């Protein structure tokens, strides 16, 4: 998963 994906995952 991309950074933008992880960004949503971290939320």
């Amino acid at each position: 998963d991309v950074f933008m994906k992880k960004l949503s995952k971290d939320k």
